[PDB]
């Protein structure tokens, strides 16, 4: 067939009930994730090809970057709670991987301040139980699929994107193959 299990995707032998329809995992420490965000705009091209009625979820993971890795997962919860993902994603990626100016929780906080989120608002979110449970959701979702690597995308808790099995000679072609695969899995 044109789409084959173990080719553009793999199937979870342990399917995950009630999972988000499109579920993406990343880390601000992850070099391919930076590419996915900045150069390829994967999430965005997937959205453009997804049907009507389908929500997209993106979570940060702990297993890269030790202590700062966890701070970043909590900061991403803050971003989700405040709805400011589109304002902090780029400066967080560049702060961690390009300029290497993010070294502590305070430096993460600076990125939000510079993006116009108020200090008071940020610290209140950071310390809130709503953010605590948002952190829990990120961890539980990643635990459910026993996630050892990022970037990762899962469709309705049973299919996992396999970008290794797509051509990378052309970045545009790679992205469309990726997005078309998500759409195919979606309609499955």
């Amino acid at each position: 067939a044109q789409y084959e299990d173990g080719k553009q995707y793999t199937t979870l032998e342990k399917p995950v009930a009630g999972a988000p329809q499109v579920l993406e995992f990343f880390s601000f420490f992850c070099p391919h994730c930076y590419q996915f965000e900045e150069v390829l705009h994967i999430s965005d091209n997937v959205k453009k090809k997804l049907p009507e009625g389908v929500k997209m979820t993106k979570y940060h993971v702990n297993f890269m970057g030790g202590d700062l890795g966890k701070d970043l997962t909590q900061a991403w919860a803050v971003a989700m709670a405040l709805g400011v993902e589109d304002k902090v994603t780029v400066p967080l990626f560049e702060g961690v991987q390009k300029t290497q100016t993010i070294r502590s929780a305070s430096d993460i906080r600076d990125v939000f301040i510079n993006a116009g989120i108020k200090g008071e608002e940020y610290d209140a979110a950071w310390n809130s139980f709503v953010v605590k449970s948002l952190v829990a959701q990120q961890e539980k979702a990643a635990a459910d699929v026993q996630l050892r690597g990022v970037p990762a995308m899962f469709v309705n808790g049973k299919y996992q994107l396999n970008p290794q099995g797509m051509d990378t000679s052309n970045m545009d072609v790679f992205v469309q193959q990726y997005a078309d695969t998500v759409k195919y899995l979606s309609e499955k």
